[PDB]
């Protein structure tokens, strides 16, 4: 597999989109998800290398309004993963 960290830039403004979209998508519609900030956030996927891709998912350890952990997310590909995302690990 593979794994690597952002900048606070885009995992940042994903946070919010995304967070509010799967967290709510998730069930998880009771408020915003963003807030505070995103520092920690880092990016991981079980793919090959370069022949195909099989897992894209990521983990965005972050503070928001209520997120204090990591909005986690993945993505099926090529193997069968899935599209989902988690609140949770904390600091």
């Amino acid at each position: 597999g593979e794994w690597e960290i952002i900048d606070i830039g885009p995992f940042t403004q994903n946070l919010g989109k995304f967070a509010v979209d799967e967290e709510n998508k998730i069930g998880q519609y009771g408020r915003l998800t963003f807030n505070k900030v995103i520092r920690p956030c880092m990016k991981k996927t079980i793919y090959e290398n370069e022949r195909e891709i099989k897992g894209y998912e990521y983990q965005l350890y972050v503070y928001a309004s209520d997120k204090l952990f990591r909005a986690d997310i993945s993505e099926d590909y090529k193997t069968r993963g899935r599209k989902l995302l988690r609140f949770n690990g904390p600091v």
